[PDB]
Order: structure tokens, then sequence, then C-alpha cells
């Protein structure tokens, strides 16, 4: 199943690690910087659904809300990995995302993201479909 990543780090270096670990597994990436950049992903998915992990890059927690408020409108079940340097923020924003029916996973360091992503990808469903009819 699909997965979303919310990054509070406006610094490219941190996001770079995330993008590298993703493509490592063979998945495509979309870094959202505007609301239409999120919706437009769905506009594509309804036409062609290929393995693309959408990473919403946020500068504040309400802009992060804006994204989750749209995803809430989608209704589907997706895993949401969020990164922030303050547990007070990260863990509390997690409250909202989780309450809205989305199982959110919080990461504090690139290596912790690396490990957790490797796990989730194999659990939720990787590019390796496994169950084949042939």
């Amino acid at each position: 199943m699909n997965i979303v990543i919310v990054v509070f780090s406006t610094d490219e270096e941190t996001l770079r690690k995330f993008k590298d670990i993703i493509k490592k597994n063979g998945f495509k990436v979309r870094t959202v910087r505007s609301p239409q950049e999120l919706k437009d992903s769905i506009e594509e998915l309804v036409k062609k659904y290929n393995a693309t992990i959408v990473v919403v890059v946020v500068d504040d927690k309400e802009w992060a809300e804006k994204a989750i408020r749209f995803v809430k409108s989608l209704g589907a079940q997706v895993l949401i990995i969020i990164y922030d340097q303050d547990q007070n923020r990260l863990e509390e924003f997690s409250r909202e995302v989780r309450r809205r029916g989305f199982e959110v996973r919080t990461v504090t360091s690139p290596d912790d993201f690396k490990k957790s992503l490797e796990r989730l990808i194999r659990e939720v469903g990787s590019l390796e479909h496994h169950h084949h009819h042939h």
C-alpha cells in the first residue's frame, strides 16, 4: 500500500538522506512544496498508479496540517512518516494525524528513518509484489 512522508526540515541536506534511502529501494519520489503539488499527485494516480512515495516538505505545523487535511479527504489507509527535531512538536502533531485514521511513524534521525523505512516498505508492500499468478 502507498506511504506518505512529512519533513519539517527545510534544510535540503536532511531531505537528501530521505530521498537517497527511498530510491535505494527502487521507488520514485515527489517533494511537495504547495497544496496543488499534493492534489496533483492524486490527479496522476487516478490515471496511472506507479510506485511513487510523496514527501511533503513543511516549514510549519499548520502547513503540515493542510496536507493531512487533504489526505483525510482521500479516506484511504496510508502510513505517514514524520520528521522533526522537537518531540513536543513531532509527537503532538502525530496526535492529530493518528486521530484522523492515519498510522503515523515519527523519526528523529536519518538512520532511524533508514531502519524504520526499510521495515515499513517490507510490511506495507514494496515494489516486490510477491504474490504472483504466473
